[PDB]
């Protein structure tokens, strides 16, 4: 009990510093301490009850600064603190956590499309590079299942991708997995039960409402019910056995919609709206502040 869905950063006209937290048990939103630097295209994660904001970019009227930053929010103090920075700026990043360590995957720095990957150790406050992906990927979706890390879709500098790959930590090695049925860049990627879900994204022509899941045992991708709204650059997380998708861009509007997927019924419902429409947020779940 007592866990909230935290959304950090995002973009609407410029990158945003908002940190807001949604309580599924009562429908309420809380506005919390702003990020120290506005950022969109970041990712969020939680280790040890602390919320981390990783990478992104400050897209402002005065220009664009890609972020190498790692910042930590403590709900017990409602305070952000800087951590050690990554080796390189990473906008449009994906992150996953394996056994208490944060993996920062891919992303962009200006016209550079990264294949590099690095791993953060919170107890030592240090980053170190690990093996790079087989493919350069920006707008990559990342999730962890059974202590294996998956990098899904994205854009390699020339094409949006249906490909995906898995990192095997004990071998420090990446291997391709079955490609998705749909090209997806800027999708929401998460884990639920024994599958990696990829929701939404941009296929090179339209923002998508389709959702597909990779069963790590059978190596197949299967479509599930589509979202009500097409969305790219959506936030995503899992909480109490359901997927939540937050915001994004539908080709017309920066959405405030939050939808929730129930795997038992294979249906999506609208559960709340964010306080303002935005895309490119980081999202994670931890205890209330
Ligand atoms: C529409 C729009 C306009 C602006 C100015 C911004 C900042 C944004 S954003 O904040 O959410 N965003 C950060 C950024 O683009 O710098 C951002 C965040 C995550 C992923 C991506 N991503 N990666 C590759 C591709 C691709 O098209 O293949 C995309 C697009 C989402 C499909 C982008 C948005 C949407």
């Amino acid at each position: 009990v007592g866990r909230l869905i935290y959304t950090a950063g995002g973009y609407f006209r410029q990158s945003l510093s908002y940190l807001e937290a949604y309580n599924p048990s009562n429908g309420s939103w809380l506005r919390l301490a702003d990020l120290q630097v506005p950022r969109s295209g970041l990712a969020g994660c939680v280790v040890g009850g602390l919320l981390y904001a990783v990478g992104g970019r400050n897209n402002s009227p005065d220009g664009n600064t890609d972020s190498s930053a790692l910042d930590c929010y403590n709900p017990m103090t409602n305070q952000w603190s800087p951590c050690a920075s990554m080796s390189v700026p990473r906008n449009r990043i994906g992150v996953g956590v394996i056994d208490g360590h944060i993996y920062a995957v891919g992303g962009s720095h200006g016209c550079i499309h990264h294949s590099s990957v690095e791993r953060y150790e919170p107890e030592r406050d240090e980053w170190h590079l690990v093996a790079p992906m087989l493919t350069r990927r920006i707008g990559v979706g990342v999730a962890v299942l059974n202590r294996l890390l998956y990098a899904v879709g994205g854009f390699d500098g020339t094409n949006r991708l249906n490909s995906a790959e898995c990192y095997y930590p004990e071998r420090n090695e990446w291997r391709m997995i079955t490609p998705m049925n749909t090209i997806r860049s800027g999708a929401g990627v998460c884990v639920l039960h024994n599958c990696i879900y990829a929701a939404g994204g941009y296929d090179g022509q339209d923002q998508l409402n389709s959702v597909e899941r990779y069963d790590v045992e059978t190596e197949t991708w299967t479509f599930v019910a589509p979202m009500r709204h097409h969305r790219s650059a959506l936030g995503i997380t899992v909480h109490q056995g359901k997927i939540y998708v937050l915001g994004g861009y539908d080709g017309h509007t920066f959405l405030d919609s939050v939808e929730c997927y129930d795997p038992d019924s294979d249906t999506w419902s609208e559960v709340t709206r964010m306080t303002s429409g935005r895309s490119g947020v980081g999202v994670a779940v931890t205890m209330e502040p």
